[PDB]
């Protein structure tokens, strides 16, 4: 009877993922997030038959704080209720970039690095997010830690080809736009490339399908040669020409990353 262990609060947000309410867990007054999803609105299920999002979060919710952990969940007549952690204060990368504009490379380095550790975490756990982007990245302003959210478009990690994709088009790779097919790890790397550009330029690089398939990336902001190189590498047109997570984390631009707390005092506090 979820309607007792938690006390609902204001509506944090809503959209193509459901409706999320701020809440508190009467038992330790733990700040939580309560997400509602209508059964009629989901297409992927796994296992009892629960929405894929729950299966994904469960395999990924133990320990490492790179992803928002799923604390619990309940089933209702026509929907599922998810109890997620809720850091405070917090701000998603989209709003953060929208307010501060392009990020200094030291900050983008720390942020990108943490996203990479989080993505490696999910992959290691057999989960592919499929919708990595600013909006799905939460920033814990006080600890300087980022956390991944909304695995609603995710899928179990597999080595074979994918033929479905309901993520964010502007963050989709050329192979999806042209052949309606892609592979997990390399598609993920491509979106990682869009994200990085978004961070240091303050906006995504491609708007139209033609631009995505063209691959030419123009910089509207001043960014180091090393950063431009990593970005271009992640955005290689041919999937196999993209770097592996290891190659990204070993890239020259990725060295000397700040620690989360250091990031918070220098850039967030
Ligand atoms: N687990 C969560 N904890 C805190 N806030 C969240 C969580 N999931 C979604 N949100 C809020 O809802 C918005 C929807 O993208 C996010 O920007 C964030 O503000």
């Amino acid at each position: 009877p979820l309607e007792s262990q938690y006390q609902v609060g204001p509506l944090l947000g809503s959209g193509g993922f459901g409706s999320v309410y701020s809440g508190i867990r009467v038992s330790d007054n733990l700040p939580v997030a309560i997400k509602h999803v209508e059964k009629d609105r989901i297409s992927d299920w796994g296992e009892t038959r629960v929405p894929m999002e729950v299966v994904l979060l469960k395999k990924v919710s133990s320990g490492f704080s790179g992803v928002i952990r799923l604390l619990d969940w309940f089933e209702r007549p026509d929907s599922f209720v998810l109890i997620l952690e809720r850091p405070e204060p917090v701000q998603d990368l989209f709003d953060f970039i929208t307010e501060r504009g392009a990020l200094q490379e030291e900050l983008a380095r720390s942020f990108f690095w943490q996203v990479l550790e989080a993505v490696r975490h999910c992959h290691n756990c057999g989960v592919l997010h499929r919708d990595i982007k600013d909006e799905n990245i939460l920033i814990d302003l006080n600890r300087g830690e980022l956390k991944l959210i909304d695995f609603g478009s995710g899928a179990l990690l597999k080595d074979t080809v994918y033929t479905d994709f309901d993520g964010t088009r502007v963050y989709s790779p050329p192979e999806w736009i042209r052949y309606h097919r892609y592979h997990g790890r390399s598609a993920a790397v491509w979106s990682l490339g869009i994200l990085l550009y978004d961070m240091v330029c303050g906006d995504i690089p491609f708007e139209h399908d033609e631009e995505i398939i063209r691959g030419q990336v123009f910089f509207r902001q001043r960014v180091s040669s090393e950063c431009q190189h990593l970005i271009r590498w992640c955005l290689a047109l041919r999937p196999s020409d993209r770097p592996t997570f290891e190659e990204i984390q070993n890239h020259p631009w990725m060295q000397d990353v700040l620690l989360p707390q250091e990031t918070a005092e220098i850039h967030l506090h």
